DNA sequence: TTTTT
């Protein structure tokens, strides 16, 4: 059963005729648990999407690239050829069609031109360009002060800024149509036995830097990440292959070597996985592509069973079920800039294909946010550099003893971003709406 | 520098 407070935001979205709303809070209120309801109470009727496939999995849904058939890659303003609607007779078009409401958990991590493309794809599938999101009742869940959206430096982001001035999802030009009606949680879920630590995490949000003192006084314990049943958070894929590669040749089975092919223009540091990547059997992995056939989905957590030339059995977390890898490839696209016209036009220059697969002993914080976990080490490895990502490490655990951090951590280490503060100060009024 | 395919 819900909380109350929980309760209050359920009748308060299900009740009303409102098209657009949006559930927000700190890490571990119960969103997502919330949302269990809501699928619950609109089974066939909702459709749930996040934007990263470890949410999209701890939503039970899929995520948002995956259900609209979007590129990997900038979705330009209402642009053709990047938002393409569904086939005549496709089972997507009639999806899109019967779907009355859409739910999207971990908003916060949503960048603008994905909720821009969702709200046109809506638009011209349903053929009704005059209403947002094409009619669909939308359900926004997440948290602004969690990791803000990726946003590589190219052009691309030159593009975002010049469009709609900022990555978040607040500022998409559909929110000048609809007003988003707001409903806060406060109470904590996931560290209510543990209220102190509940506490501490309410002051780190609010930036307090006594806050920080207190927990690199508390919880600063280098070999933290070599205790048992700990998972292990770094800010980059690099620094993960390096403490997965400790644990891995740590293992009894023979290591096994999938080689990528690397074609054309794709610099290492775009890899998704090593290039010559080595696992064993037992090893601890995270799968990084979805399967056509549906067996498994990028996000899918799970260890190695059998390892051949190139294919490989992996024994799935989430279903028990046992799924055979192949290699997938991988386009690397980048951005030109004509003067004439003043456009940006994507462009293939590599490829790679490999194995979509790593070792989950540790992973980026980007693939922990919404996740409740056992015990963490959080290696700050060279450092933070996204809004929210300390946060977010932080909050996955119930309890203090269940975290430990590898250094102390200094306030200057800490990142703003203006746009949230002036988004999370206007919402407690109850409503956002963007004027001009 | 992190994500999506
Ligand atoms: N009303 C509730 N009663 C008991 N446990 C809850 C409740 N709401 C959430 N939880 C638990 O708290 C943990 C984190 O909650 P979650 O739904 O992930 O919150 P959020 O989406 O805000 O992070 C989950 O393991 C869930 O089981
Ligand atoms: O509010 V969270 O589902 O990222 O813990
Ligand atoms: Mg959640």
């Amino acid at each position: 059963g819900l909380s109350s407070e929980q309760q209050r935001a359920f009748l308060a979205v299900t009740q009303t005729p409102h098209p657009a709303h949006l559930i927000t809070g700190p890490a571990g209120t119960g969103k997502t648990t919330l949302l269990y309801a809501l699928q619950e109470f609109y089974k066939g009727r909702a459709v749930t999407l996040a934007p990263t496939g470890t949410a999209a999995l701890q939503a039970r849904g899929q995520t948002v690239h995956s259900f609209f058939r979007f590129p990997a890659r900038l979705l330009r303003y209402r642009h053709p050829e990047d938002i393409r609607p569904p086939g005549p007779h496709s089972p997507l078009r009639k999806a899109i069609e019967q779907m009355e409401v859409l739910i999207l958990d971990e908003v916060g991590m949503v960048r603008v031109d994905l909720l821009e493309a969702m709200d046109w794809a809506l638009r011209k599938t349903r053929k009704r360009l005059e209403e947002p999101f094409g009619g669909v009742k939308v359900l926004l869940l997440g948290d602004t002060r969690q990791l803000e959206p990726v946003v590589p430096g190219g052009e691309e982001a030159l593009y975002i800024a010049r469009t709609w001035g900022g990555p978040f999802f607040f500022q998409a030009h559909v929110w000048e149509e609809v007003a988003l009606r707001v409903h806060r949680l406060w109470e904590s879920q996931r560290q209510r036995e543990d209220p102190l630590f509940a506490e501490l995490l309410k002051r780190l949000r609010q930036g307090d830097p006594q806050a920080l003192e207190t927990l690199n006084r508390a919880a600063v314990r280098p070999d933290g990440g070599e205790e048992p049943g700990t998972l292990i958070l770094t800010p980059r894929r690099k620094e993960a292959d390096a403490l997965n590669l400790k644990r891995l040749e740590a293992l009894p089975g023979k290591p096994l070597e999938y080689q990528a092919q690397v074609k054309g223009e794709f610099a290492e540091t775009d890899f998704p996985t090593e290039a010559a990547l080595t696992l064993k059997k037992g090893a601890q992995v995270i799968l990084l592509r979805n399967d056509p056939l549906g067996e498994y989905f990028n996000g899918d957590l799970g260890w190695v069973e059998d390892l051949e030339a190139e294919a490989l059995a992996v024994r799935l977390k989430r279903n028990g079920r046992r799924v055979v890898i192949r290699p997938f490839v991988w386009e690397k696209i980048v951005y030109t800039y004509d003067s004439e016209r003043e456009e940006i036009k994507p462009q293939v220059v590599g490829t790679f294909r490999q194995v979509p697969v790593r070792l989950a002993w540790a992973l980026t914080v980007h693939k922990a946010q919404g996740l409740t976990l056992d015990k963490v080490h959080l290696e700050l490895g060279r450092g933070l550099f996204a809004h929210g990502q300390l946060y977010v490490a932080l909050t996955r655990v119930r309890r203090l003893q269940d975290l430990s951090l590898s250094r102390p951590i200094a306030p200057t280490e800490l990142l703003w971003r203006p746009e949230v503060e002036v988004f999370e100060t206007r919402i407690q009024e109850g409503i956002w709406q963007k004027s001009h």
